[PDB]
């Protein structure tokens, strides 16, 4: 689904 920016930004945070 459209929302991987948050999926990867989540990785760092």
């Amino acid at each position: 689904l459209p929302g991987h920016l948050k999926r990867i930004l989540y990785s760092l945070l």
